[PDB]
């Protein structure tokens, strides 16, 4: 997340730390929403390649112990069948991980709540963006938990010439693009936070940024629209 600022311990309690074996250690790569206590929910591309994965959840500084932290293997990861790796700007980036354990709830570990099927925020909705990712664009990942406010731009705006262009779908939620604050490299698969009639709800899946770099004006971060996948989703979990 470049421009951002720490994320209080308990603020974003169904974000998680998307992590694949590196040798004797794990690697931070993604974030996800945690959605069941054995379900998580991240961007397909996180999972493109064959790792070993590991999914942390009430996690915040991913270079210390904080002494609130589960760790639990990934037992089946399914991918939206329509998912085209050289392909994000088609969509259908959006994954979900089966967790080999249920993990325990508590004021660190809880439930990302999901929009209703359909919803659309109208233009400038407040959200915020949390995650581990670069704090720069070629930069290095953040140690301590990082939130943006970044302001939803509409489809409209969004897919028109001097934005996105026919890059963006409608199956998507643009925020941000202030050239200031933006998601960056290792966000992805995390959630977008957006407050809707006085409550928090994952509406956005952090999938891409611009080529040219993370916080790049009339580029804002691009996630995956939650509430497109709102039937996916049950009917993934529903029949696993
Ligand atoms: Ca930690």
């Amino acid at each position: 997340v470049v421009g951002g600022t720490e994320a209080q311990r308990n603020s974003w309690p169904s974000q998680i730390s998307l992590q694949y074996r590196s040798g004797s250690s794990w690697a931070h790569t993604c974030g996800g929403t945690l959605i069941r206590q054995n379900w998580v929910m991240t961007a397909a591309h996180c999972v493109d390649r064959e790792l070993t994965f590991r999914v942390v959840v009430g996690e915040h500084n991913l270079n210390q112990n904080d002494g609130t932290e589960q760790y639990v293997g990934v037992q089946k990861i399914v991918v939206h069948p329509y998912w085209n790796t050289d392909d994000v700007a088609a969509g259908y980036d959006i994954a979900l991980l089966r967790l080999a354990q249920s993990v325990t709830l508590n004021s660190y570990v809880q439930l990302g709540v999901l929009p209703r099927a359909g919803t659309i925020l109208a233009n400038n909705s407040p959200c915020y963006i949390t995650g581990w990712g670069l704090t720069r664009t070629n930069g290095q990942l953040a140690q301590t938990l990082q939130q943006a406010y970044l302001p939803t731009v509409d489809y409209a705006i969004c897919s028109s010439s001097s934005y996105w262009g026919s890059t963006v779908k409608n199956s998507m939620v643009c925020a941000g693009g202030d050239g200031v604050r933006s998601g960056c490299q290792g966000d992805s698969g995390g959630p977008l936070h957006c407050l809707v009639n006085g409550q928090y709800a994952v509406h956005g899946v952090t999938s891409f940024v611009s080529r040219l770099g993370c916080n790049v004006t009339r580029k804002p971060t691009v996630f995956t629209r939650v509430s497109a996948y709102i039937s996916w989703i049950n009917n993934v979990i529903a029949s696993n």
